[PDB]
């Protein structure tokens, strides 16, 4: 018998992640769960044969259905082109599906009581509110081919007036140039689910910028989070015996470094993806940390794995090579989302499950069953023998035992 | 000993008081200099309307060695505090602009200090690109709905480019425009490759090529095509190699990285990055930062960190205090073996040396600042006895670099 699970919204991904998205289906999740799927193809074949329509139409059924459950994806640079005979060189299917839906990416690491952390003082989680919108994942990137002049310009819609900046004149040569941008109400939200999140989880909050710099751009966060707090959250934060505090970009990261963790660490776009994979890292592997998109509605959600398609491995893997890639942050992904879906839908069973399954995921390799970057935590990589480690489908075997080990316990 | 040629660039709050003991006990009592001096306090620059600054750089031009201390760049809370005419550009945003090049940052290491990041065993060395981006931008707030359009036109005129950048429909919000040249990152690849070679370790170039294809892209080629036509030859017969990586991969890999590479870095990565790196090595007050200049005969050296505005708020409030002097003191050594390089002077160059050896020998002998304190014994666990005040670690320092001067005249 198994669990009438809801509507997921499902999207496959690239590389090592597919191998492993398929491998999570097949052993941890149809075994157990009956969902009404809506499976969009995201891989570059089918990205490029639907000309990137199928990205849209993805993020458009995780509108509809509230759950989406997202594969890591391969974003074209020239390279990619060549490999696949690309059509384009598509823009990135998260840039695409995190510009429709908005919200706030929610990273923090898993961990494991045997896994030793590269960074000494982190005895507490840091949780990352990265602001899935705009700035350079919305931007508009040029390159200038000789001598000219690069203006931006904005028009009110009234056509009352003008502003025209020089952004630089080129006297000698070319270069680059680029715009971009971010609005009010998406600030707003970032901010709104910063503070709540801090609540939730009781501890203080950390928003950095650069705002000492960008004066303008980066002063309008400081200020909607600042307004925002005073007017609606800095009573509740005495209450819990916590602070918000804005600090530089420079400071926060040398400060979360000598931190001892328990801190939301609001972050701009651009801080968020690279300070996540520092933070997963310093934890131990960038294979185990969970990714939550969630929406300024306080009902959709998207749940991905941090990382990306693990090509280095994934070649290995075509020479016919021995692989040990990371399926945690990929499983996450499935217990996040549907974790969601049972809160969603009052499902008992299901929300049971989801959190079975994280606890078969973390107990296994507490239980000595891991893979080979695991196993660097604990031996370091160059002491790093065979019989350390699992194999990508060798540690599946032992995590889908385990998952049928506990679930059979709980029917009692 | 006669020095030469130095520009110096005074600074403030407790880089403005550790500065003026470098000088009074550790840098006069030994070398007298054909000192340039511009005070870039905060001060004097709404004084001269930013003008010291512009000033201080043309004279770093002239002169090819410059010195400096760190400057308050002023938001809307230190125009409050000191009552400004204008939020004034960050000193480091001019002088940077004016001179342009590569800002190398290394951490200062001392066998007795523990890591926060367990493998770091060789040095990092960050090659900061020190143009254009973030640091020569323009950014505006959008008070509602409208259009916002980037535009090229070039020099004969016979050409427009407009490009959308956001039509904001309902509500406003905040926009910008960044740049950087062609020649700048060409002179970018060239330091940072030339830096590998010196070292005789892999070069590593970090960007953002997947999302920022054309902007990003350019600095991917530059360095390829510049690799491929020019360095590669001389990498492989060092056994050492270059390879662009995705930003994201970069960090994680500096992470689980035993050091021993260059990183070169996008203005904005190098800024942040270096402040992750040196602490992650120990603290922010210990590791050198200077400026590489596209002639190879200009450099600017200065400290990594800040102010210390903490630390400056307690010394107003007649507070005891424990700075890291070191960083600033590096700013000073850094400058004087590179004029010495220039004037092939050989007592400033050992004198340079000198102080720099006493720095690290003074540190592993046990007297240190709290920061270095709360590596070897955690911050809650640091007592008074365990480290020095400001005044005290310079004590020592001056102190030994007496000995080691005299014992260097072998007397
Ligand atoms: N969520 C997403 O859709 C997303 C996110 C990021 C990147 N990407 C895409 O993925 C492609 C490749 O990116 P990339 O190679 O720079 O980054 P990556 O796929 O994250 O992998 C970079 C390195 O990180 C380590 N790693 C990442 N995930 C791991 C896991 N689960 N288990 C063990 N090790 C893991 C491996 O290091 P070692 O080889 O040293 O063991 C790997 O070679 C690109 O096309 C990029 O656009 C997609
Ligand atoms: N190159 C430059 O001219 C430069 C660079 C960056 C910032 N700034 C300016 O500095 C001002 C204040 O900056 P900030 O407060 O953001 O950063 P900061 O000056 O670097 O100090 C922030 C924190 O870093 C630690 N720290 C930094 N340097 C230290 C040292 N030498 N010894 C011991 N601890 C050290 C202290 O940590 P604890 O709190 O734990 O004691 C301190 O509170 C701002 O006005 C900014 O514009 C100047
Ligand atoms: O979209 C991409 O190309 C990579 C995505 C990424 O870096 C992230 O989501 O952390
Ligand atoms: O110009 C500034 O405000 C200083 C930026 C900084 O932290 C640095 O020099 O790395
Ligand atoms: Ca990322
Ligand atoms: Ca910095």
């Amino acid at each position: 018998k198994k669990i009438s699970g809801g509507s997921v919204v499902e999207m496959q991904g690239d590389e090592m992640t597919r191998i492993i998205w398929e491998l999570i289906k097949e052993k941890l999740i149809f075994p157990y769960v009956e969902l009404d799927l809506h499976s969009y193809d995201l891989g570059i074949e089918n990205r490029d044969a639907t000309n990137d329509q199928v990205t849209k139409d993805a993020a458009e059924a995780i509108k509809k259905h509230n759950v989406g459950v997202k594969c890591a994806t391969i974003t074209p640079d020239e390279k990619r082109v060549e490999e696949f005979k690309l059509k384009q060189m598509w823009k990135s299917p998260n840039n695409t599906i995190r510009n429709i839906l908005g919200g706030t990416v929610f990273r923090e690491a898993i961990i494991c009581k045997n896994i030793p952390r590269l960074v000494s003082g982190w005895v507490k989680p840091i949780i990352i509110g990265r602001h899935a919108y705009g700035d350079q994942y919305r931007a508009t990137d040029f390159v200038v081919p000789g001598p000219g002049k690069v203006e931006i310009t904005y028009t009110p819609s009234d056509g009352t007036q003008k502003v025209t900046y020089l952004v630089h004149n080129f006297e000698e040569g070319g270069g680059v140039a680029m715009g971009m941008y971010n609005q009010d109400k998406s600030i707003e939200d970032f901010a709104h689910s910063s503070f709540q999140m801090a609540l939730s989880k009781g501890w203080p909050l950390y928003l950095s910028t650069k705002n000492t710099i960008l004066k303008k751009y980066d002063g309008r966060f400081k200020d909607i989070f600042q307004e925002i707090y005073d007017k609606q959250y800095k009573s509740q934060f005495e209450a819990q015996k916590i602070w918000y505090e804005h600090r530089l970009i420079d400071d926060m990261v040398a400060q979360a470094m000598k931190s001892e963790g328990g801190f939301i660490w609001a972050c701009k776009n651009y801080d968020g993806d690279v300070q996540s994979d520092s933070v997963a890292q310093g934890y131990g592997s960038l294979g185990m940390m969970t990714s939550v998109l969630v929406c300024p509605d306080g009902k959709t959600v998207e749940a991905e794995a941090a990382h990306g398609t693990v090509t280095r491995h994934y070649r290995m893997y075509q020479k016919g090579q021995e692989t040990s890639t990371n399926p945690i942050a990929s499983i996450f992904a499935w217990t996040r989302g549907l974790a969601h879906r049972a809160k969603l839908d009052n499902n008992k069973e299901l929300a049971f499950f989801a959190n079975a399954l994280e606890e078969v995921s973390i107990e296994t390799i507490e239980a000595g069953f891991m893979t080979k970057d695991l196993a660097a935590c604990i031996k370091g990589l160059p002491n790093v023998q065979r019989s350390d480690y699992l194999n990508t489908f060798e540690f599946m075997d032992k995590l889908g035992e385990n998952l049928k080990i506990k679930l059979a316990q709980a029917k009692l």
